[PDB]
Formats: C-alpha cells, structure tokens, sequence
C-alpha cells in the first residue's frame, strides 16, 4: 500500500516461511531488518540512532514495528522520518547484515555515556529501572488498585516523563530528541504494544507446532488495532476511557508489573 507496507509484508512472508522451514532462529527476518535499519542510522544518522536507541526491544519483532510503523497512515509524526527511510538519502530497506544476532546484541551494548557524547538512560540505565520500580510500587502497593484510580496513575507517570523528562522527579531520562518524538501519549501506546505483542510472540514461539493462524493474529493486531494513526484512542489495556472489563484490568496490573512499564533499554 505504501513503501512502509511493502517491507513489512515481505518480512512477514519471510517470517511465515522461516517458521515453517525450521522455526527460524527466534525472529529471523525481523532480526535482519531491525539490525539493517539499526546499523543504517548508527552509520548515517547518529542523532536518530541516539533518539531511538533507548526504545529498542530485545524482541526484534517488537523493535521492527516500533521503528518502522509500517501501517501508520495518519499523521506525520513517524518515529523515524520518511525522508530518512524512503527518500533519496533513505534506507529503502536494503540489508546491512552479517552476524545479525551478534550485531543486534551489540546495539544494546552501546547504551553508554560515550555513545551519547547527558540522559540517565545513557549514563546509568540500571538506575532508571530503579526509578521505575519506585513508581511501580507506588501504583500497585501505595494506592487503591481500582478501575478509577490505577489507569489514571499510569498516564500520570507517562505524563511526567513526557513534559518534564523525569521519573520520580529525577532526570533527564531520555534525550530531548526522544522526548519530542513521544508527544501525546505515544510512549504509552508503544509500551502497551510491547506488552501485548510480547505475550502473543512468546506464546507463538513456545508452542510445539507452528500454525500460520496464530502469526496472522499478531499481524492483524498491528494493522487494525494498533496501526499508529491515533495513539490515545488505540490504547486498550491502558486507556482510562475504556473503564471482559476485569479481564482488561487484569492485563493492566500485569503490564504495570512488567518490564514494559515505562520501558527503557539496558545493555544486558
């Protein structure tokens, strides 16, 4: 449908293949494209590499969709601009692989001070997880766990990081490039997608037998329910306006309790 859609469909057909042929190697074409894209900005646009590095996921399938956003047709707030991806100086999806899993893991090793040369995500990413632990304890153990209270508290934590770049009033967590790229509850939209796609991907890979029906449901989720056209109204588990309902609240408690809550990338 678009150049963004073309690469995704090719990767999805390649993933459906590798799963059938030999269960791939975790994510196989998603890993190649994630690393291909992740080596391109590192070599060619270090400011955009710095902007999105704290947001990359160890699940390369999740990283692929959070970076490309191939089904986003509404808005011009792509995480990485269309010019950098498909323009005359664009990536256009050309493979930049060799030792792909080695290359992917080495990307997380780059979350350091020297790479930025300062946000706490680059200086002390372990300390950022300490701050998010405090917020997690505050919401789940220091407040009422209600349909009325908990959804509002999750948005407030993302709100503080959005406009003040702080967690527990300690900052700066991210670069300002990263902050302005996550305006209007986009990070909460990213992190619910993390939690949802993580669960279905983990389930897909844990099963004995591969069935294309389950991989299609993951793709159907990213196309029709979380395409990226409108972040706050694509919120489901984390939407306070949405509060079957207690099943939804169950995933909210699990999301806060997960590492996808206020997600930040760390070396290991």
């Amino acid at each position: 449908y678009t150049p963004r859609t073309r690469i995704a469909i090719e990767v999805e057909k390649a993933f459906d293949d590798c799963m059938r042929q030999n269960w791939c190697s975790v994510n196989n074409p998603y890993l190649a494209k994630s690393v291909s894209l992740l080596s391109f900005l590192s070599l060619n646009h270090p400011t955009e590499f710095i902007k999105v590095l704290p947001l990359i996921d160890f699940d390369p399938l999740v990283t692929f969709y959070l970076l490309l956003e191939p089904y986003k047709t509404h808005g011009d707030d792509f995480l990485i601009p269309e010019t950098i991806l498909f323009g005359p100086t664009g990536w256009n999806g050309t493979d930049l692989y060799q030792s792909a899993m080695l290359e992917f893991k080495k990307f997380f090793t780059q979350i350091t001070r020297q790479t930025f040369m300062v946000p706490i995500c680059y200086s002390d990413p372990e300390t950022v997880h300490s701050y998010t632990n405090h917020v997690r304890t505050e919401i789940l153990h220091h407040n009422a766990v209600n349909k009325v209270t908990t959804p509002n508290l999750v948005v407030q934590a993302y709100n503080e990081l959005e406009q003040t770049n702080t967690i527990r009033h300690y900052g700066p967590i991210f670069p300002e490039s990263t902050i302005n790229a996550l305006r209007f509850w986009k990070k909460l939209w990213q992190d619910e997608q993390r939690f949802v796609i993580h669960g279905l991907h983990r389930t897909l890979m844990d099963q004995p037998t591969y069935e294309t029906s389950e991989f299609a449901e993951i793709v159907r989720n990213l196309r029709f329910s979380r395409p990226g056209n409108n972040y706050i109204n694509e919120l489901n588990i984390t939407s306070p306006a949405m509060y079957a309902p207690n099943d939804r609240f169950a995933m909210l408690v699990a999301f806060i309790n997960s590492t996808d809550f206020l997600y930040t990338a760390i070396p290991e």
